């Protein structure tokens, strides 16, 4: 019964309470809706930051650079956050938002093929510069909100051009969240190496009944937000528009 105009100034609340600019897009079928208190942003073009992260493993695990089981220990050097001072899999890697773990993939694929790569997945702009390690972070690589969420719907849907099973075991990684019946996949990202920083949450809803539901959340990370305002924003919009 709720109206459209009341569910677009709830969930534009959320940004605002937020201290934020930011859109959230979901996807329904083939239908886009583009929600928050930013809504211009949607077309913009942006650093993917660590959503790329699902994209990186996908590229090697398919390219045999890594196994889903492969544990790559922590080189003993201090890191910026102490949380990845220790041994992980890609699927840990994913779950921490572990750059050094992905930048060693990023190495072992190496530039050639990652261009090849991004460009054979039409990923955002498409450009990953020279620097193999971290295209992602500062640049050249861009990519809009409408993008992601339309990779998370191929994803979902097994429809990137990876084997059904790369694409399974990157999905499996995906996992962030049960609610009710409802599972949700998604990545974060948080910019920090651009400004103004950006941040992201994209992936999809899988409801009870298996229906898939892509979202991408985009918004601008400010002075001593913290992370999670990402996933409260998102989890309280899918409420509102009961998705979850
Ligand atoms: B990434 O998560 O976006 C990574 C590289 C840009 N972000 S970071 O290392 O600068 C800060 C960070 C963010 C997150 C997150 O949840 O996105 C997790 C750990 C560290």
């Amino acid at each position: 019964h709720i109206s459209s105009q009341q569910h677009e100034k709830a969930i534009k609340s959320y940004f605002d309470e937020a201290q934020t600019q930011g859109v959230i897009i979901i996807k329904e079928g083939k239908n886009l809706s583009t929600y928050g208190n930013a809504l211009a942003r949607a077309n913009k073009e942006y650093v993917p930051a660590s959503t790329f992260k699902m994209l990186n493993a996908l590229i090697g695990l398919e390219n045999h650079k890594a196994t889903t089981n492969e544990i790559f220990k922590w080189d003993g050097k201090k890191r910026t956050y102490p949380m990845w001072e220790k041994d992980m899999t890609l699927g840990e890697a994913m779950a921490l938002s572990a750059v050094p773990v992905y930048q060693e993939l990023a190495r072992r694929t190496g530039l050639e093929l990652m261009q090849k790569e991004v460009k054979r997945v039409n990923f955002g702009n498409t450009n990953i510069g020279t620097q193999v390690d971290n295209f992602w972070l500062v640049g050249p690589l861009k990519i809009t909100p409408v993008q992601e969420v339309n990779f998370a719907d191929d994803l979902a849907h097994n429809r990137l051009p990876f084997k059904l099973e790369t694409q399974e075991e990157v999905k499996k990684m995906l996992l962030i969240k049960e609610v009710n019946g409802s599972k949700i996949y998604a990545k974060s990202g948080w910019g920090m190496g651009v400004t103004p920083q950006v941040g992201w949450l994209t992936g999809w809803v899988e409801q009870a009944n298996g229906k898939k539901i892509p979202f991408s959340l985009n918004l601008e990370m400010k002075e001593g937000m913290s992370g999670s305002i990402r996933n409260e924003i998102t989890y309280k919009s899918l409420e509102n528009l009961g998705i979850i």
